[PDB]
């Protein structure tokens, strides 16, 4: 499902930019005037939470949790890319 996948997104994204994420626990799921919006916290601390909309164009994240950060921000498709390919 639409839902489904970006979760996953998220979920894959979230790891990638924090090698110390634990897990990743959703609560909210609202609809927002440009579409969709998921808000959560990672490593089960409250204080860590994060909030993103349609694909991982857009991803906001608190002051504790941003810090975490050690990789700037980049799309689902250019990860999974990795820039690598056949030649």
């Amino acid at each position: 499902a639409f839902f489904n996948e970006q979760k996953e997104k998220v979920t894959l994204y979230l790891k990638h930019n924090i090698p110390d994420f634990n897990t990743v626990t959703f609560t909210n799921e609202e609809f927002n005037p440009i579409g969709i919006s998921i808000d959560g916290y990672i490593n089960n601390d409250k204080n860590l939470s994060f909030t993103a909309g349609k694909d991982v164009k857009i991803f906001s994240s608190s002051e504790e949790l941003d810090k975490m950060f050690q990789e700037p921000r980049k799309g689902y498709d250019e990860i999974l890319e990795h820039h690598h390919h056949h030649h």
